[PDB]
């Protein structure tokens, strides 16, 4: 409670199933709400972007890299939030970007705080799955209370968080496989 | 529209997922309703048993082989429709049963006609996929015109049906892999 969600696509709804299931409250931040809403989990209030980022603590941003910088208008609402990076990214984009996903996501909001979770899991492991026993995400990130928060939040969902260390982590969490 | 679903599962929410976004209206029929919907997509009507399946044309039976007898109480409601039978037995089941799922559904309710259809199909790839693009569903039973409806609604879904002849094609058709 609550949980947010920014994004309307498959991995964003995955995730709101496995958070609803696993007894949180979620609010889901669009760009069509209403259109965006008839798939995603009754449980889940989805609205607009800007409405959903202001209650939440933890924040999942599922969306591309590419979209990113499209939400910077939220800044002012997002100050002093967690934002959990859960890109998977290509090996193409992966060896591209000096930076990682996470890293150019904390760039973008300095007074944000990044942990980057659950890119080595696939949605339907996340809809269906892990089961509720056992199935390890890798955290990073610079703050240890923002990945005590994550890792909790994994731990509820039925993962087994594993410290990767800090956000300069991220980028060799970046190269792992998805599974599978 | 309506389209019936009875069960709570993930195969259920999932065809109640793909169905919602292919334009259809969709009701569920759950022994918990009130639990069961907080996880289905929010443009499903979610309901009790009976209440779900009074109104559809075409019911879609998402529970599992054990359980299709625990549905008898709704005969009178369910006569004349259409019953789709989704289910994928393991190879235990194929073999230790001499008629396919499918035609014990058509034995419990002989007032209805029963249609064979989605078996090949994972959860995910309801959720996900096809993509819209093609991929094949076998499709068999002993009406034309229920074949016709089930194969329509599998067209709209971005599936592309197959006729595999009459109801007695089931127990091969039940043999078929699933696909990832």
């Amino acid at each position: 409670p609550k949980v947010g969600i920014l994004g309307s696509g498959d991995f964003a709804r995955s995730l709101a199933t496995r958070l609803v299931g696993s007894g949180f409250k979620v609010v889901v931040g669009s760009r069509n709400p209403k259109r965006t809403a008839r798939l995603f989990p009754s449980a889940a209030q989805v609205t607009f972007q800007e409405e959903a980022v202001s209650s939440p603590e933890v924040i999942f941003v599922a969306v591309f890299r590419e979209h990113y910088s499209s939400l910077c208008s939220l800044s002012d609402q997002l100050a002093g939030k967690i934002l959990v990076d859960v890109s998977n990214p290509t090996e193409q984009e992966h060896l591209q970007h000096r930076e990682s996903n996470a890293e150019y996501l904390a760039s973008l909001f300095p007074t944000c705080t990044v942990v980057k979770a659950f890119n080595v899991i696939s949605a339907w492991t996340l809809q269906a799955g892990p089961r509720d026993g056992n199935r390890q995400v890798p955290i990073c990130g610079d703050q240890p209370e923002a990945k005590r928060a994550v890792s909790e939040m994994a731990l509820a969902m039925g993962f087994m968080p594993v410290d990767m260390g800090s956000l300069a982590s991220a980028w060799e969490v970046e190269a792992m496989p998805l599974r599978l």
